[PDB]
DNA sequence: GTCGG
DNA sequence: GCTGATGCGC
DNA sequence: CCGACGGCGCATCAGC
């Protein structure tokens, strides 16, 4: 890609400062111009022309002139060098282990998946399931095998309740050709912002899901949020289907818009267009779009019947879901 | 790390 | 138990 | 130690 050079670079260094130095804002500023790069239709050969972009600024824009002018960043070199910074950040891609938990676990000598199989007594459910799919949720999913996860999703939900509604989001529904996981969006209209009228609903779902042996294991489970694995069957003497993370979340029904827009994302996306209501006086969550206040605080939630009609509020025109990818 | 009050 | 902070995650 | 930065679900832990 165009500046891919780039945006490489500073994606490894968000990752580095997420996972390494436990610093939030400064990987989020890396994917801030990671991002606004990504999307500068011309080729970058300075760092001030990149300096000119929101989110670039001076040290960002000193790494882009090393980057060009050597084709390597020093930094990155000594951070890939380094073996504690490399086990920490390896342990953070098995779900469940995070930033805190990788440097606990380097600390005291377990740097290898060897070492967390050798020691799975330290690991709770969650990080042994995370370990025991790990090459699995490595891999992605082919937008073909999505459209056979999406069929098994929508006709056994059908038969919980045809009433419920659900609608595979993230990168599926913004059209890519392959995705990293399953997300469903799940409504009801007994379930609204005003009140709960039946007990169970995501429940019910994950039960008849889990009955079909399409979900294999539960990593998280709440009243509106499931997080946990499936796998879709495979015929007589080929090699299995690779597991797949699996969420789903039930939303209000009359909040189904902000809903969608919430859980197709992209998370850049999603950040930067909330990022912008704030300077446009909104806030914006997976529920509603509110105004704000002189205090700071929401007010009552605006009048919602489309996506659109979000971007509308906030003077963004209209993007597809294709258009919300990085 | 960047931006803005 | 609670509230609030932290750690996992979307 | 300028302080916000997008926003929140679920699980766990500290100090009641
Ligand atoms: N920090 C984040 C992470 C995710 N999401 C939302 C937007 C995402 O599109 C959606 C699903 O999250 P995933 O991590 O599954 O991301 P994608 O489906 O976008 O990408 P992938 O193909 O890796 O699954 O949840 C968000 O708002 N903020
Ligand atoms: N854009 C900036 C830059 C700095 N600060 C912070 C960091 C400083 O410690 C503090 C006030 O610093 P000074 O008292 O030095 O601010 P002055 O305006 O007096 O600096 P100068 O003497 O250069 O005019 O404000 C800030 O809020 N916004
Ligand atoms: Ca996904
Ligand atoms: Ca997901
Ligand atoms: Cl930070
Ligand atoms: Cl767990
Ligand atoms: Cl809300
Ligand atoms: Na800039
Ligand atoms: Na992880
Ligand atoms: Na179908
Ligand atoms: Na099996
Ligand atoms: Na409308
Ligand atoms: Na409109
Ligand atoms: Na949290």
């Amino acid at each position: 890609t165009l500046n891919g050079g780039i945006t490489d670079m500073l994606t490894e260094l968000a990752n580095f400062e997420k996972n390494v130095s436990q610093a939030i804002h400064k990987y989020n500023a890396y994917r801030k111009a990671a991002s606004v790069i990504a999307k500068y239709p011309h080729k970058i050969k300075s760092g001030a022309e990149a300096k000119k972009l929101p989110g670039v600024g001076t040290k960002i824009a000193e790494k882009i002139d090393e980057f060009l002018a050597t084709g390597k960043l020093r930094k990155l070199e000594k951070i890939r060098q380094d073996d504690t910074s490399s086990s920490i950040n390896f342990l953070t891609r098995v779900s469940g282990i995070g930033p805190s938990a990788a440097r606990k676990f380097v600390d005291e000598g377990i740097k290898t998946l060897e070492d967390l199989r050798k020691n799975e007594d330290k690991l709770n459910h969650h990080q042994r399931i995370g370990l025991k799919y790990f090459g699995d949720f490595e891999k992605r999913i082919p937008r073909e095998e999505m459209l056979q996860m999406q069929d098994i999703v929508l006709n056994e939900v059908k038969k919980v309740d045809s009433e419920y509604i659900a609608t595979v989001c993230g990168s599926f529904r913004r059209g890519a050709e392959s995705s990293g996981d399953m997300d469903v969006l799940l409504t009801h209209p007994s379930f609204t912002s005003e009140s709960t009228k039946q007990p169970k609903l995501l429940h019910q779902v994950v039960e008849q899901l889990q009955k079909v042996h399409f979900i294999t294991d539960t990593l998280s489970k709440g009243e509106t949020k499931f997080m946990g694995v499936c796998q879709l069957p495979s015929k007589n003497d080929e090699k299995e289907y690779p597991h797949r993370r699996i969420d789903i979340r039930l939303i209000p029904k009359d909040q189904y818009y902000c809903g969608v827009l919430y859980f197709t994302g992209s998370d850049i996306f999603n950040k930067n267009m909330r990022a912008h209501a704030l300077e446009k006086g909104f806030t914006i969550n997976e529920y509603t779009i509110r105004p704000l206040g002189v205090t700071g605080v929401a007010g009552e939630p605006l009048p919602v019947d489309s996506e659109k009609d979000i971007f509308d509020y906030i003077q963004w025109k209209y993007r597809e879901p294709k258009d919300r990818s990085e």
